[PDB]
């Protein structure tokens, strides 16, 4: 199934996803298209941070769900 993730500056992911994933592997499909690496990555649907271990069932988040993605980067 379809969802949609927003990015802080408005542009939109769609991506390919089953209930069964996790947060991580979304993080991984958000990797694949953006190269951000997950630990650097904050998901959030409709005001909740989402768990990386957690699924989309999990969350009730079904077919053409937006998500909202928010970046934290690591210090260096
Ligand atoms: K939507
Ligand atoms: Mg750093
Ligand atoms: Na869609
Ligand atoms: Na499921
Ligand atoms: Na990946
Ligand atoms: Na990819
Ligand atoms: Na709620
Ligand atoms: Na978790
Ligand atoms: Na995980
Ligand atoms: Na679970
Ligand atoms: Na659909
Ligand atoms: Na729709």
């Amino acid at each position: 199934m379809q969802i949609f993730v927003k990015t802080l500056t408005g542009k939109t992911i769609t991506l390919e996803v089953e209930p069964s994933d996790t947060i991580e592997n979304v993080k991984a499909k958000i990797q694949d298209k953006e190269g951000i690496p997950p630990d650097e990555q904050r998901l959030i649907f409709a005001g909740k941070q989402l768990e990386d271990g957690r699924t989309l069932s999990d969350y009730n988040i079904q077919k053409e769900s937006t998500l909202h993605l928010v970046l934290r980067l690591r210090g260096g």
